[PDB]
DNA sequence: CCCGGACCTGTGACAAATTGCCCTCAGACGG
DNA sequence: CCGTCTGAGGGCAATTTGTCACAGGTCCGGG
């Protein structure tokens, strides 16, 4: 009942590491940008605050922090390597940030598509559960319902999981239960899977899911 | 044969990072 | 001018995420 945003299946699907915060100021670009080339965008404090229910001190500080952490961080796709910002961010006036994202991004935003409301990702805490819950979506079916096999070693590269989760327990214990368990806990989506194997080791995660 | 070895699992520890909270004080504005 | 609503700073303890040692399973093959 609020807002939906689109996006080409090639930014799903894309190899980035972002934290929850950044990616949560990524939707609202995306769908400023899309709701139009020139790469500005902009976010207001008292706004985010309100969208994601948090005071004005603390919206401040998530912004801020997240602005100066894009500094450096690239996006990958498969390959083809981009910054995210082509100048540093900057405020005009108390309360209002100015973004200049990388106007070279503008197509691989909008082009073969994933759709969701907003407030189906809004309470989610780990961001890599945040990567998973938007490339199910991408199979979803209008009535809402899907199945997908995600291999493991591309699970790895494109959502940038640290080192040790390439020892399956660790992988099990630390990311696949918890997001699973996020994503049914905190979206209107009821998720279960299954592991896929080949000899002793585990290829693929079969995922199946409907809607609430 | 049958050991050492190369695989695989799960769990207990500890280290590093993130969470929502709390308090201070100056900016912007309007009555 | 000043009182109030904001937000830009400085911090916190409680949880979660990231890493690795060790117990305990299987199957393989040469000396
Ligand atoms: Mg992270
Ligand atoms: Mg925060
Ligand atoms: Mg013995
Ligand atoms: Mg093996
Ligand atoms: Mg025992
Ligand atoms: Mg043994």
């Amino acid at each position: 009942n609020s807002p939906r945003i689109v996006q080409s299946n090639d930014l799903t699907e894309a190899a980035y590491s972002l934290s929850r915060d950044q990616k949560r100021m990524l939707y609202l670009f995306v769908d400023q940008i899309r709701k139009s080339h020139d790469g500005i965008c902009e976010i207001h404090v008292a706004k985010y605050a309100e969208i994601f229910g948090l005071t004005s001190a603390e919206a401040s500080k998530d912004i801020r922090q997240a602005l100066k952490s894009f500094a450096g961080k690239e996006v990958v796709f498969y390959y083809e390597s981009f910054p995210w910002f082509i100048k540093p961010a900057h405020s005009p006036s108390r309360g209002l940030y100015s973004v200049h994202i990388n106007p070279y991004l503008i197509p691989f935003f909008i082009g073969r598509f994933t759709q969701f409301r907003l407030s189906e990702t809004k309470e989610i805490t780990n961001p890599y559960a945040m990567r998973l819950y938007e490339s199910l979506c991408q199979y979803r079916k209008p009535d809402g319902s899907g199945i997908v096999s995600l291999k493991i070693d591309w699970i790895i590269e494109r959502y940038q999981l640290p080192q040790s989760y390439q020892r399956m327990p660790d992988f099990r214990r630390r990311f696949l239960q918890v997001c699973v368990n996020e994503i049914n806990s905190r979206t209107p989506m009821r998720l279960s899977y299954i592991e896929k194997k080949k000899g002793r080791q585990t290829t693929h995660i079969v995922f199946s899911f409907r809607d609430i």
